[PDB]
């Protein structure tokens, strides 16, 4: 139920091997661990989570920007890009977690399904 | 090797039925239609050309914004967004043409593969 | 002055500065008429390109020479031009800026329309 | 000041008034402390937040109340707010312009760094 795809401005391209670590708020209000993976050569990150794993939350999906532009040798903006959204408060959903990155700047967007 | 992939920011959702125009630049510099469909449930349009077709030239995909967010009931900003490129002039390549759509704004990006 | 145009560089974080731009105003017989141009300043912006008199309803076209700024910074981009295609309406606000972000594959723009 | 914000609303093609946006500077803990705070005026920018002495070379974050934003337009809003983290750099340019496009489930953003 959660997808995350990263196409990349500069090169025309998926983003491929972006570090992607995803986090729920906890009971006391800290950020916990929820999953990890990386980008794949489609941009696209698959398996981070399952239906009973994803239950309400407020979730945190942090993108390592930072990490992919100085893999690729160049000197970017931001440290990475976060998004942060209540999931599945309607009973559960299917979110896809799009963004796409140029070394001063990113856009992302949220596609949400009901299966 | 050409496909539009469209997504409305506003709903969060695949943007669909919304009517893609492609043209190609003309030996007298007109714009020639070329061919033309529509987005589907899930957002995107296939089947537009074949390798055979897509010849080296001057593409212009012109999506049809403004009569999407009409048939909608809204009162958008742009009369369509246009993308105009040269296409296969290295050779052969598969291009995905994306936007996404907000009343008063777009984004749009390509990614290009070489198969 | 109701038009001004802003073109920012999402590659490296700056204005997009010594841009073409010119716009066109559609006429009866469908044919685009030059309307107004110039170059966007040190601050990425094309201020007076016209005045409250000549700016009448109608649909405009805001073509900005993306390929040519890319090329002189020797960068290869994606697109020939980008261009924004609108309608300007005496029954919303006054101003208009047309702003637009680039990348070598990608741009995003938006309108800001105020009184 | 070398440090603006400014804020837009892709929907209704307006700048994003009243906003709350509040800085933050990473501390040597690895917490976020408390650097600025204020509300987008009229034309959806926010000056003043601090001074060249103050804002030195560090990891700042930027959180944009977007929530707040949407639901006082009676729209319901995918993200919780927008954050934009960043290093401030003196070998850079000196003044950091972060501009914000807001969508109910999307955002870009982008840095303007100039001298
Ligand atoms: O399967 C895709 C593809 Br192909 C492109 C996109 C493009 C997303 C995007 C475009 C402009 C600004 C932000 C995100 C999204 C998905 Br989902
Ligand atoms: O005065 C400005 C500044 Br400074 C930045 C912008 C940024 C616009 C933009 C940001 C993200 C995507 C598309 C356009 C617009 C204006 Br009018």
């Amino acid at each position: 139920p959660l997808m995350v795809k990263v196409l990349d401005a500069v090169r025309g391209s998926p983003a491929i091997n972006v570090a992607v670590h995803v986090f729920r708020k906890a009971a006391d209000d800290t950020w916990e661990p929820f999953a990890s993976g990386k980008t794949s050569e489609s941009g696209e990150l698959h398996g981070l989570t399952t239906e009973e794993e994803f239950v309400e939350g407020i979730y945190k999906v942090e993108i390592d920007t930072k990490s992919y532009w100085k893999a690729l040798g160049i000197s970017p903006f931001h440290e990475h890009a976060e998004v942060v959204f209540t999931a599945n408060d309607s009973g559960p959903r299917r979110y896809t977690i799009a963004a796409l990155l140029s070394p001063y700047s990113y856009s992302t967007t949220a596609v949400v399904t009901n299966p």
